[PDB]
């Protein structure tokens, strides 16, 4: 389980590490799923060797960059109709509207 | 040799990567050995194996 605070991730890990788990699933908001993969990467763990899913379904969501080179691969589940072109219209029409917040 | 500037590094980490390997000696003005650094980071290339 992951405990309160999501910046307390680091015994988990830790422990996960050292237990040399080689697959996990997560689910969660993928709010925390941005903690949880700095954690990740902080604690040296983005190797070719861990293999994430996420159950969250937004991980289109997140920023893939700075983790992309490393090769890791997070099999997720995205819903949202990108493929089609009225579908993506009305994402960037939505979006011109979005970025008031 | 490291390219010119910081971005010619990452093609070269990818060939250590690739050969495997497992140890290095640098040589720069240590304001080079941030950026190649950071390179060896988020390239996967930096773990309890390699020194």
């Amino acid at each position: 389980q992951l405990p309160a605070d999501t910046k307390d991730a680091k015994p988990l890990l830790k422990e996960m590490k050292r237990g040399k788990e080689f697959h996990v699933i997560f689910d969660c908001s993928h709010e925390m799923a941005a903690g949880i993969l700095k954690q990740a990467l902080a604690m040296g763990m983005m190797t070719e060797y861990y293999h994430y899913i996420f159950t969250t379904l937004d991980l289109f969501a997140l920023d893939v960059e700075p983790y992309r080179y490393s090769g890791v691969n997070m099999t997720g589940f995205r819903i949202l109709n990108t493929e089609n072109t009225q579908v993506s219209s009305i994402i960037e029409k939505w979006s011109m509207e979005r970025l008031q917040a």
